[PDB]
């Protein structure tokens, strides 16, 4: 066949050897070889003279952080900040998440983003925040995503006293969004109001995929990797050395979310990491309520039990037909194209009134350290 | 102002960042990192576990040396042999030059082939031997060229007594071959009968481009190394070893002079028992150059040689290739300069089959595992070429 089998692999933007990735493999080789210490090497100097020229040019004609106006900083993650940005040429407003390369190399935390990228880029769901451009430089990783001007549910829940019928909507849109995540053979692990963003029209989209794992042939995962509030008992227990868990661990998170939304506090709240963790483990005795209807009370309890009997172990169908999700203005077939509880009031394309306000280098190597190598293949254009 | 600018750079076959070279980039990185000592590094291991699998599958599709049957070894250069090969699938015959990656690295001389490749892969001249494929593996560099069953001119000079009528032809063809090399912006520096091969029809081609330098924007080169074979070296290239060297194409016309002298006299002009003696005779070429009493040579032939074998300032061909063409020696009734290559050759080779190598005499170690990063395969990233 020759270069037909090989041409196909290059074309696929899902394959790790697409053109953009091959270019990363050159840049990160130049970026990690270009230090005077290592330059004493004959081989490393031959290479860098022949390529440094053309490599610098390439760097020029592909997406940079300079190609964006930074309207304002709207969030701050574990590694970098999330910015509200406007691309200069097209003038289109996006949300740009920065990830610090150095703060990732300085931690057992420099592979998480691969799932965060693949989901947001290729999920193609109405339930997933959508990635347009993924690019990098010597310092940072960048993801350019559709901006969600509606805020997150942590902001809504503090701003509005949430009544039962509002929770019927919000829980349901999480259920569906989660099912979409599951149908890509993935568990979210850490589902919570922070990863729940609202769009222009007040509808849900999941966002923070950092802690995602891909299910086994069976459907479980068997490896250890935050803060407990919304985390399932089996997941905490399994941090001490293996033991599988599955998709049902996300449904636990949902119950915690429905509780917090209806009551006001998380069901296992305590003013310490230890306290919430301890309460979760003894969930049999710790969960108690009030002013909640029996149908809503019941769904919370069907979620907040160990994985064996937890609602949604048998399927997403159990959840749907539950008496709590019975209303008038939406069916599961059209929930997204109905009116949301809170449709956000938006002045312009850069309005961020649903978000609040907020106000590093690599060490020059002696030997080859390969700091950029973990980030080869991250670059992506729509 | 678009990434369609970039799109062009990738597609351009003679661009440093074509897809083959980008894939070489990924490959020679996997090769220079996959060692247990190196893999103690988190980064290098994070990388290899994600790429090593797919990289292996690619290597599978890449042109192996297994793709060829080796008919006979027909030559051996400094850094490896030249095998007469038949490509298995196509069943076509090729000459394949091997270049040892180890011996090339071990001797600090590992940049000479880049020109050698471009000349053969892109010359498109009937005077330049032509490259079809250029692949590599961890151990070797490979050059698949069109086979030249006729043999080299060193062979022709020791099987036949060359009369001046033949010398006229061969010298003329060498002259035109070099003009084609020059018109591509390159000086050869190593013109010799060994680098002069003969096609199926007994006609010339130039072969060993390892020593080639590309002229600057003014047709001159700055070289401070005395490069090439000691017998054919020009006084300027020789002197250039010490201090600022400065020369153009003229040095190639020196070689042509020596070539002709060898062909008519039967010996090189500045021959000596040592290398160090040959150099000295070249330096004192006014006094050392003389034709023997017994060798009979036309007054035209001696004129052409001596016009070639002088200081660059007064050397023939300094004022264009034209003053060579019209030289009285090149007067004949058998070929013009327009056609020469389509006249009958003085020696047409008798080939019995497509693997006949009767015009070639028959004949008849790797890297250590590194501690840290060494990048042994880095000088070879981008070698790979296909037609
Ligand atoms: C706004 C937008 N529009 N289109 C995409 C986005 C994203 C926003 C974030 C995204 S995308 C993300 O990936 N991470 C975070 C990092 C900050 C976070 O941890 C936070 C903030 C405040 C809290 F009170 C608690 C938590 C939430 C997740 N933010
Ligand atoms: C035959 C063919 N067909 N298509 C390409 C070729 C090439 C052949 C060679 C090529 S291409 C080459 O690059 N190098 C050499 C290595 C051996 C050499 O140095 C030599 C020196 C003195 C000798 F008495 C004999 C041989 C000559 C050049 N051979």
């Amino acid at each position: 066949s020759r270069q037909r089998k090989l041409e196909a692999l290059i074309r696929d933007p899902r394959s790790p050897i697409n053109v953009e990735s091959l270019l990363d493999g050159l840049n990160s080789l130049v970026l990690d070889l270009d230090f005077p210490a290592l330059r004493k090497n004959k081989n490393i100097d031959n290479f860098l003279n022949r390529y440094e020229k053309i490599v610098k040019k390439i760097r020029g004609l592909q997406m940079k952080a300079e190609d964006y106006d930074v309207v304002k900083v709207i969030g701050r993650g574990a590694f970098g900040e999330v910015q509200l940005v406007r691309h200069k040429a097209s003038q289109k407003v996006y949300a740009m998440k920065l990830l610090s390369k150095f703060e990732m190399i300085k931690r057992s935390d420099s592979a998480f983003f691969w799932e965060e990228r693949d989901i947001m880029a290729f999920a193609n769901s109405p339930w997933v925040v959508q990635l347009f451009y993924a690019f990098q430089d010597d310092r940072y990783l960048y993801m350019v995503m559709e901006y969600m001007p509606g805020g997150d549910l942590v902001n809504l829940m503090s701003n509005y006293d949430v009544p039962e019928k509002w929770a019927k909507f919000y829980t349901a849109e999480v259920v569906l969004a989660l099912d979409a995540i599951h149908s890509m053979g993935l568990i979210h692990r850490d589902v919570k109001p922070d990863n729940m963003l609202l769009d222009k029209h007040g509808h849900l989209k999941l966002a923070d995929f950092g802690t995602c794992m891909k299910m086994d042939e069976t459907g479980m995962v068997h490896c250890d990797t935050g803060t407990p509030d919304y985390i399932s008992p089996e997941v905490l227990k399994s941090q001490g050395g293996d033991g599988y868990y599955g998709r049902e661990c996300d449904w636990w998170s949902v119950g915690v979310f429905l509780y917090e939304m209806l009551v006001g506090d998380t069901p296992f709240y305590a003013d310490s990491l230890v306290g919430t963790y301890s309460k979760i483990m003894d969930h049999k005795n710790s969960l108690c309520f009030a002013e909640i209807s029996k149908h809503a009370k019941n769904l919370i309890c069907a979620f907040l039990t160990d994985r064996e009997v937890r609602l949604g172990r048998n399927g997403v169908e159990e959840i749907r037909q539950h008496p709590f999700f019975k209303n008038d203005q939406w069916h599961w077939d059209n929930i997204r194209e109905t009116a949301a509880p809170v449709v956000p009031e938006l002045s312009s394309d850069i309005d961020s009134s649903n978000f609040d306000d907020i106000e590093e280098t690599f060490p020059i190597p002696k030997a080859f350290v390969g700091n950029q190598l973990p980030f080869i293949g991250f670059t992506y254009y729509r």
